């Protein structure tokens, strides 16, 4: 059983021209490494290698105007860099940024394959630019092309076209352009968690609330399932797992689990307001990888506390190679509003999902 890890150093290049201390800063990544490094966790995964997806792959979920325009970026001058960057909601551009966004797709491809291909049992992809908030036609939230989303058309092109994949998504936000392209699809079932505050919360549209059960073919193949009015942790993110994302997840029978592991819901985030725990972290990913035979890939998106984020994966990866899953820390109970949302959810989905009923 080997645990594949990813990480290129040159995805830290892409950078805020203005604002050198903007959050989503190059050293997210490299604080990861260094932590697998100093617990003693990068040695005990097979290095997977780095590549770049290409123009083709990036068409599995992204126009050709949007590709164009990203691409366009790579050898712009700084007030174009500016201009085009201010068009979108909460984006900055580099001249190394489409570079960087294309690396982390297909390091996760990589990662994905070797997976696929038996050379893995699962693995963990250390990446920015994020990319969960991406659009088909659109960069959003520091994401310019939509990784997880990539990764599970990716998957299906080199398996077969109706691969069942599940995308968690426990970042602090609503995968709004994960949600979007996947919609009115059956085959890729997504499921968020995420800070939602009656729609006020960034991303700020209604799309994130928990009547969004999936159009089309996808009715019920999309789980939101927002938290308002709390602070939530340990307590309702395990409940929300044994009540809901469990349940769900071993009736659709995935073939291959990708998590969208932002990790601004953890203890510490400037942005999240939230307190997951790494402990929390890690017994979420050992609830996953019961799934799929194990076929898990996390994949990094969000998060903003050096440290957090660093302690935070590096225990997922920990679960992941195998080691038993920490003690919690005291569970108080759970919020009475995250009871509210729990049961809502149940509400919606317990139509399409039998283990549910
Ligand atoms: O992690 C992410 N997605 O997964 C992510 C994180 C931040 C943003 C942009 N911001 C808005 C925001 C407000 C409240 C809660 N969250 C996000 S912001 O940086 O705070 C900001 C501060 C002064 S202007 C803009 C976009 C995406
Ligand atoms: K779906
Ligand atoms: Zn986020």
């Amino acid at each position: 059983p080997i645990t594949g890890l990813v990480y290129d150093q040159r995805m830290m290049l892409h950078h805020n021209m203005w604002d050198s201390h903007h959050p989503e800063l190059p050293q997210r990544i490299s604080r990861i490494f260094s932590r697998h490094e100093e617990l003693r966790l990068l040695s005990r995964c097979h290095r997977i290698p780095a590549r770049l997806a290409t123009e083709e792959e990036l068409a599995l979920c992204h126009s050709s105007k949007h590709i164009s325009i990203i691409k366009s970026s790579e050898h712009m001058k700084p007030r174009d860099l500016n201009r085009l960057g201010d068009e979108y909601n909460s984006i900055f551009i580099s001249n190394e940024s489409y570079t960087c966004a294309l690396l982390a797709a297909g390091s996760c491809f990589n990662s994905a394959q070797a997976i696929l291909t038996g050379q893995v049992r699962n693995a963990v992809a250390i990446v920015r630019p994020p990319g969960h908030h991406a659009e088909k036609d659109t960069a959003c939230g520091f994401c310019f092309f939509n990784t997880a989303a990539l990764t599970a058309r990716y998957a299906q092109s080199i398996t077969r076209e109706s691969l069942r994949v599940l995308i968690v998504d426990w970042d602090v936000h609503h995968g709004n352009g994960t949600q979007h392209i996947f919609e009115e699809d059956d085959s890729v079932l997504y499921i968020s968690l995420h800070r939602y505050e009656d729609g006020a919360f960034f991303p700020n549209s209604e799309d994130a609330n928990y009547d969004k059960v999936g159009l089309g073919k996808g009715r019920g193949y999309n789980v939101n399932i927002p938290w308002n009015g709390g602070k939530m942790g340990d307590p309702e993110y395990m409940a929300a797992f044994h009540h809901l994302v469990m349940p769900i997840a071993r009736e659709f029978a995935p073939e291959l689990v990708l998590v969208s592991a932002g990790f601004d819901a953890a203890r510490g985030d400037p942005l999240g307001g939230f307190q997951v725990t790494p402990e929390g972290y890690a017994h979420l990913t050992h609830q996953l990888m019961s799934l799929a035979a194990g076929r898990v890939l996390i994949i990094l998106e969000g998060g903003y506390n050096l440290t957090s984020i660093s302690e935070s994966m590096s225990m997922c990866t920990s679960m992941l190679l195998g080691d038993s899953p920490p003690s919690l820390d005291h569970l108080t109970p759970l919020k009475t509003s995250a009871t509210v949302s729990i049961n809502n959810v149940l509400r919606a989905h317990a139509p399409f999902w039998s283990s549910l009923r």
